[PDB]
């Protein structure tokens, strides 16, 4: 397994139709997950399954500016549990990122940074045993 927290860099920060794939499986008792699209010491698109936020499971979806957090996207679908595999697929579109969690369409969150060649990182953390990061372009 890779080392989490995993750093994977995507050179020249993120453009429309690229792909970025990640496979792994959820720890047992899992509390958090975390996707980092960062832009330097900026969080573009936070990705945040929360195991158990007030006994419910959540994923919010929010961006870093300057050190701040911005206003939460809250999706309740929630396709991960604890202990099982899954595939998280992030496609980069003209407009957002669009998540797919085992082939299913989760969510989209709106792009807020918009240099999107500024967002050359992508940091994996939490819960999980990291099979494979990478990407690609459709
Ligand atoms: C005013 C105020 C008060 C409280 C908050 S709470 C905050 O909410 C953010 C989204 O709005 C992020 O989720 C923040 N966060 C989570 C992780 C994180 C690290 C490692 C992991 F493995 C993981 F799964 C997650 N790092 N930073 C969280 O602290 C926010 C604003
Ligand atoms: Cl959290």
């Amino acid at each position: 397994p890779l080392i989490v927290p995993y750093n994977l860099p995507l050179p020249g920060g993120v453009v429309p139709r690229m792909l970025i794939t990640i496979l792994g499986t959820v720890k047992p008792n899992a509390n958090r997950i975390a996707l980092d699209f960062q832009r330097g010491n900026d969080v573009a698109f936070h990705f945040n399954p929360r195991f158990n936020e007030n006994n419910r499971r959540v994923i919010v979806c929010n961006t870093k500016l300057d050190n701040n957090w911005g206003r939460e996207e809250r999706q309740s679908v929630f396709p991960f549990e604890s202990g099982k595999p899954f595939k998280i697929q992030v496609l980069v579109e003209p407009d957002h990122f669009k998540v797919a969690v085992n082939d299913a369409h989760l969510l989209q969150y709106n792009h807020r940074v918009k240099k999107l060649n500024e967002i050359s990182k992508l940091g994996i953390s939490g819960d999980i045993d990291l099979t494979s990061a990478s990407y690609t372009m459709i």
